[PDB]
């Protein structure tokens, strides 16, 4: 296999406006079919990116920041990857349409599914309003991330690496001194497979695939034989014996993460999707499902001249490879100090949710299920409802709601909200054999509360198998036609993916 940690992390540049004033920020980026080396000892790799780049640029913005983004199509009018056309039923073959995930957004620069455009905005799907998107950005600091969400189509053009960071900057936040500049870095991590010469390998169908199946097929889920962090595989850092702040990204299509130093060192957690934890969090290991963000410190103060490696214990699809798969990046200490560092890690970080007391207006009862469609392959679903069935999750915008989560399923399923960020409530295990047959719910045991992790602001969150999650969500500020779906992308698009209407009654 590739020789882990030969080349040197990327830090994507930050995006520079096309034009700027005191009342609006202005940026431009178009998607491109370009080549990099993904690695030391391959050829260079024929990929899709944002300004023709793998990950796209990095975008900073402040709180309040009146920014607009032109999001353009200028790829191939054919993919390279394999479509299964038997999953959505003139259309251009390539449609794309950018979504800034953990975006308070107006519902036509969300970049709904259906909201899609072919090159140069030639055609666009039923749901397109406009070009340039609007982010108004009040909402709290943190790490958000664009990608692609085009209907049927968002686990290849995300695989293809139409992926970028998205960085909140609230002025506010500045007093508290945490890393920044240099010492500030987003990790956006993407694992991918990877044939001898250098071409992206992503499945035509499952291994050994039943001729009742069409091909391509799309597949249930989708593991990568190799971990990249920003564009490279199994890369180094090298970092100065100092605190440093890392906004960790999961932008891969189904592998989840449960990552540690395998020096047995500590992160502090100062963040979520959501932004700062009212508290910062001392932590060994964490998991990190698709869409997760983790805003975290390391101090590697102690740690001069070391080698440590970012170590994960998760599988995907079997047991984690300790030559491969096991290995996420490595970072070397051994950096001079530029300037001492002046850095804090505070522990009292922001305002506890648990401070607001909405009224519940609402509790929303929800299954993880499915069914069988007529080539064997399974179609998960969100109440056993299609995507293009009518819409049933219709929040009044102002009010709170609780979402009740079922899982019966064998597996867990990263939940992901637009628009808004919630509260975890708790999390309790039921009788599925119960449940399966008689539709009764019979819990095997008491209510959960969520671990520190948790007691911020969420916007994706792990449903686990046997198990029902609450969550408690503010619907706003704005009303319009939004979506909620599971983020393993092979189920995205396949079909667990629902409208989700804030209505202004
Ligand atoms: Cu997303
Ligand atoms: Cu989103
Ligand atoms: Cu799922
Ligand atoms: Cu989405």
């Amino acid at each position: 296999t590739l020789e882990k940690f030969v080349d040197a992390l990327p830090i994507p540049d930050t995006l520079k406006p096309v034009q700027q004033s005191k009342e609006k920020t202005y940026y431009e980026v178009t998607m491109e079919e370009c080549t990099h080396q993904l690695h030391r000892d391959l050829p260079p790799t024929r990929l899709w990116g944002y300004n023709g780049l793998f990950p796209g640029p990095t975008i900073e913005v402040k709180r309040n920041e009146n920014v607009y983004v032109k999001w353009m199509n200028n790829l191939p009018s054919t993919h390279f990857l394999p479509i299964d056309h038997t999953i959505h039923h003139e259309e251009p073959e390539v449609k794309t349409v950018v979504h800034l995930h953990g975006g308070v957004t107006p519902d036509d620069s969300d970049g709904y599914p259906e909201a899609w455009f072919s090159k140069d905005f030639e055609q666009t799907g039923p749901y397109f309003k406009r070009e340039v998107y609007h982010y108004p950005n009040q909402q709290r600091g943190a790490i958000l991330w664009y990608h692609d969400h085009a209907m049927a189509l968002t686990r290849l053009n995300v695989y293809a690496g139409l992926v970028g960071a998205y960085i909140i900057h609230d002025p506010k936040e500045k007093r508290l001194k945490l890393p920044s500049d240099e010492y500030d870095v987003p990790l956006l991590i993407t694992d991918r497979t990877i044939n001898e010469d250098g071409s992206l390998f992503y499945p035509s169908a499952p291994e050994n695939p039943s001729p009742s199946l069409p091909n391509p097929s799309i597949v249930p889920a989708f593991c990568g034989e190799t971990i990249l962090v920003n564009g490279k595989v199994w890369p180094y850092l090298e970092v100065e014996p100092r605190k440093y702040r890392f906004r960790v990204i999961n932008a891969s299509n189904t592998r989840t993460y449960n990552l540690s130093l395998d020096n047995g060192g500590d992160f502090i957690q100062i963040g979520s999707d959501g932004g700062l934890l009212p508290r910062s969090v001392k932590l060994n290991s964490f998991s990190l499902a698709p869409a997760e963000r983790y805003d975290i410190i390391i101090d590697f103060t102690a740690y001069e001249g070391e080698s440590i490696i970012l170590a994960n214990s998760a599988g995907c699809g079997g047991d984690v490879n300790p030559e491969t798969d096991a290995n996420i990046m490595q970072f070397r200490v051994t950096k001079p100090l530029a300037q001492k560092d002046e850095s804090r890690k505070p522990k009292y970080l922001a305002s506890y949710p648990s401070v607001q007391h909405e009224r519940i207006q609402n509790i929303r009862t929800l299954k993880l299920a499915g069914t069988q469609d007529e080539y064997g392959r399974p179609v998960l679903l969100l109440n056993n409802k299609r995507w293009h069935d009518p819409v049933t999750e219709t929040p009044k915008v102002g009010t709170t709601e609780i979402w009740s989560i079922i899982n019966p399923t064998r597996g867990t399923h990263p939940i992901h909200l637009h628009l808004v960020s919630f509260r975890v409530l708790d999390r309790r295990p039921f009788d599925i054999a119960r449940y399966q047959e008689s539709g009764e719910l019979s819990y095997t045991g008491p209510a959960v509360p969520p671990p520190p992790s948790e007691k911020g602001w969420k916007d994706t969150i792990q449903a686990h198998a046997g198990e029902v999650l609450r969550i408690a969500a503010t619907f706003g500020p704005y009303s319009g036609r939004y979506v909620w779906h599971c983020h393993i992308l092979e189920h995205d698009d396949y079909d667990m993916m629902r409208p989700m209407d804030i209505t202004d009654p």
